[PDB]
């Protein structure tokens, strides 16, 4: 246990990885495949959704069409292991986006607060916990392609 | 090629970091050290380059020469094994940087796709491929060291 | 060493990590506990502190009483193994937050020089170096939780 540590890590960083790049590049692959089914995804300021099932349902209710495009900036990992099979965890993040509402682009500053747990030697999301320190839609900005 | 794994994937890490490294810092060994003489970096918008000299090439004559200077935050390397030998890859960039043109602070988001590849056990870039999904130039921001 | 490469790293992006959530958190412990006695950390423009008494002393009586609150967001951390016990790394830091002065919202880019130390088998911070590229408070923004 203790490669089997780093391992876990690697697992995770994935993980991490795969919720934020499958909110950005839509892919419900991607994102359905990432929780254990009593899992549960809240972000303060919308609601608790359960499961893979509440997962995906967040993502093409709310999520999505709220949104032209977002891209999610995801940084310091910092993992606590209470036992080789459940780990606590802290990430920020930072993302961009358009808002369909009024054609917006908008700064969020977001604090995850996440539990992993293994179950027959694989990895997957027990709870994460989004909380928004900032939000704040940018006066003269508008987020655009380089051919505009 | 379960420690192997996460060998690998340490290498990549720093592969990913020293091409953004190597770009904001400009310095040249640093930058050149990365490609197989057959890798192709591609940047939307600019062209296609091949091999460390064509690496080189755009970082003198185009790059370098348009902002006075840049910073690159890589973040979500998000890493698949295709054999212990060739991985496909995403990462979610954030630039900030001085156009030299009208002495302009502006913002890239960017998705890069690569592709890495292993050689007489040593891991290079096979290829790079640049996406800008935001070019936004800031109205009344100018970025300047503290100083000013 | 090997094995124990890929150990150390972990080890040290956990330190920085640490460095950066006892900053944003404000958390005494998990900051006073990464600094070797002798460690130096300097901040340009600020001064040098040592030890974990120093780094303790910066937070409390600069630090933290000059902002409201704010967000370290840390990547690219690219290290170099000197010999199995002394590391020496760069890393690329944006950092979001309000100033007390002028209930200012601002931004800092930064480039952090380190070096890391094992003794006892146990990693730690021997110097941080924080040199800001960009300081720029934002004109027309002001960062808000979302219940403004």
């Amino acid at each position: 246990s203790d490669l089997d540590r780093l391992a876990s890590r690697a697992a995770i960083q994935d993980l991490y990885s795969d919720q934020l790049i499958g909110v950005d590049k839509r892919q419900e692959g991607r994102l359905a495949s990432i929780w254990w089914d009593d899992a549960e995804w809240t972000i303060e300021g919308i609601g608790t959704y359960k499961g893979p099932e509440g997962a995906l349902d967040l993502a093409n209710n709310v999520l999505w069409p709220m949104y032209h495009e977002t891209i999610h900036y995801g940084t310091n990992l910092r993992l606590e292991f209470v036992s080789a099979d459940k780990v606590n965890g802290i990430g920020d993040v930072l993302c961009l986006g358009n808002l369909v509402e009024g054609n917006q682009s908008i700064l969020i500053a977001a604090v995850y607060t996440n539990e992993y747990e293994r179950r027959d030697g694989v990895w997957k999301f027990s709870k994460l916990n989004g909380c928004m320190n900032y939000f704040t839609p940018l006066a003269g900005i508008h987020f655009a392609p380089p051919g505009i």
